[PDB]
């Protein structure tokens, strides 16, 4: 109605489909509060950026390449800009608002340039979106914090030579996951229960990164996840337990439900997170819990938990999409009163 | 025949410390013969600047009357108006980002230049992103066994917790209070009493909402190393420095003595130091950069104590490479003089920007 907001979407990834979907939930929301204009972009697997028209298409689930191949006419391939000209294509805007699923949205990429453009924006800073995006920083945050997660090591081409399957079975045991630090989804995973199995995972995973991380298993078979939005003030969702059957509230001993809750909050706080983020855990046979990755970006299709977690925290989808802007234009502000000044040099 | 797109300045404390290390860096690849050279400022506003703007700033003439020149040609409805300079020249074919501070050590820049798919000089986004923030690189360092000081972190509410007696009860009567985001000794102090703690705490929350509180290391040196490379990086000799009254009185290497008057500051290169810590400071180099993710280039500070303990003090992303900077001058030692350090630069960059390709 007055303030823009711009709905970015899309990405050079594998979750480049779950994207749309998730667009398409957050525009209704943010369109029955009645408060903002949106403004849509939409990124192609290429890295390009879209002009508004193109991706009101591509949000519509219209068949995308017929799209993007039109726009890509286009371009002037001799403007070092070319990838994000597209920006302007529809004049100027208040706020941005992340929706790019994989290696754009939560690797902090996107949130460098929206810094560079002095704009606000909905979600993590760069830093937060960096160390929960790697496996290993994530790990080494955690575990120093006293953050209970698995037991774990750091190799790379040339320290995964010290280590020979004995070694980590010494260290982790029988049971491992080996997998490429920075990557998203799938590709670098792998199960690795003896030294054959081991020998080829680590040059799966050496494919996608030139740090991987080995960890332990844990033995429990019980998913945990829980939402937790909010800057200096955070707010945590209920617990949605695996009983994509989500059993909500989780059904868990009051005690382990506000263990579960509290190492969502500090964890959040020590990865240096901001706006929104759904923790995922891991209950072992003993109910003990173990936090698993964090999502700075999590997904909001009509199937996924984080699209009906605040209802039962009396949070509907305009009041939910509506305090994200709020925190996001607070946030901004916060960080309008560092300075950056200093002594003029000479000679 | 390759251009390299020198960007320097930014809205950042160091900002004129970057101008020394930039027009050193352009001596040094001009001299290589090999590459074409496209200059970019970055204003305080945070506004790049046309090439030909910035060549003057870079030539040492005033700032403001040039950059004011340059605002009235700005189109304030484009919300792309602050990076639009950048193709003001043309097509380039790498970065090589020499700002110092709130933009290039940050990851900032980093983002941008992997949204425009063109390679770049110096660590990625993380790199930057985990070194800079004080408080995070401290604890990768910790969790890894790398030796740095003892410290507390805090925020202006957590801050009201900490009486100074509680302090000196956890971290002694002579502690250092510093903002976690920043450089060039910016938003710290060198705290003995209670009146300059409370003072200190006040000039660091000014810079950034997470402050650092760690004990002073009674050491009368300082030491730096450069390291280099990306899969396998290589080690410079370790340099040393010290200002006056640093171990037996009061004085440390603040903004004063770097950058305002450094004609009384003493280096040695290399640093007389035994055979065993020398080896120690080299591998705890070496460590740090892996786990904090770097590539390209960078220079480790160390502390040390009086019984000649070394203690990783800080990493830099983009260390300073001004006339009297330690990275301009160490890597002399091991044949590798300013003109071959930036071509290995450049390589580095270029190595990284296509095995970044493969592993995709
Ligand atoms: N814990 C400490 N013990 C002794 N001296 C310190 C300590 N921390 C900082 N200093 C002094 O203050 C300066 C600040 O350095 P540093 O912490 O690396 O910050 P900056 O980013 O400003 O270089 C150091 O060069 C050193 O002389
Ligand atoms: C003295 C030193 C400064 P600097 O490189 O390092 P510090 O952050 O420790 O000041 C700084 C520019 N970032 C030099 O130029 O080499
Ligand atoms: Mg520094
Ligand atoms: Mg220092």
């Amino acid at each position: 109605t007055k303030k823009r907001v711009a709905l970015i979407f899309g990405g050079n990834s594998s979750e480049h489909d779950v994207s749309k979907r998730s667009a398409q939930n957050f525009y209704n929301a943010i369109e029955a509060t009645g408060k903002y204009e949106i403004i849509v972009f939409a990124i192609a697997q290429n890295g390009f950026f879209l002009d508004t028209e193109s991706s009101k298409k591509i949000l519509a689930l219209e068949d995308e390449q017929p799209i993007v191949d039109a726009f890509m006419k286009t371009v002037d391939a001799s403007d070092p800009l070319a990838r994000i000209h597209a920006l302007k294509s529809a004049g100027d805007f208040d706020i941005f608002f992340p929706v790019v699923h994989g290696n754009l949205g939560e690797d902090g990429t996107l949130q460098g340039l929206f810094k560079l453009l002095d704009k606000p924006y909905v979600g993590a800073p760069l830093r937060g979106h960096a160390v929960s995006f790697d496996k290993a920083l994530t790990k080494e945050l955690l575990t120093v914090n006293g953050i209970r997660n698995t037991k774990y090591i750091v190799v790379d081409p040339e320290s995964a030579n010290n280590w020979s399957w004995d070694k980590i079975v010494a260290e982790l045991g029988n049971i491992v996951f080996v997998k490429a630090a920075n990557q998203g989804s799938s590709v670098g995973i792998s199960r690795v229960t003896n030294a054959e199995e081991y020998t080829e995972a680590l040059s799966d995973s050496f494919q996608y990164d030139y740090k991987v991380l080995i960890e332990e298993a844990v033995n429990g078979a019980r998913e945990l996840e829980v939402g937790v939005i909010g800057n200096d003030q955070p707010l945590v969702s209920e617990i949605g337990a695996h009983t994509v059957h989500f059993q909500i509230p989780a059904q868990l001993s009051p005690e382990v439900t506000k263990e579960v809750k509290q190492m969502a909050l500090d964890a959040y706080k020590v990865l240096n997170l901001r706006g929104e983020a759904r923790m995922d855990f891991l209950l072992d046979e003993n109910n003990v819990p173990y936090l698993g990755e964090p999502n700075t970006l999590p997904g909001f299709t009509n199937m996924s938990l984080f699209k009906r977690l605040w209802d039962y925290s009396d949070i509907n989808n305009a009041k939910l999409v509506d305090m994200l802007i709020d925190y996001g234009f607070e946030d901004f502000a916060q960080n309008k009163k560092l300075s950056y000044s200093f002594v003029s040099l000479g000679e």
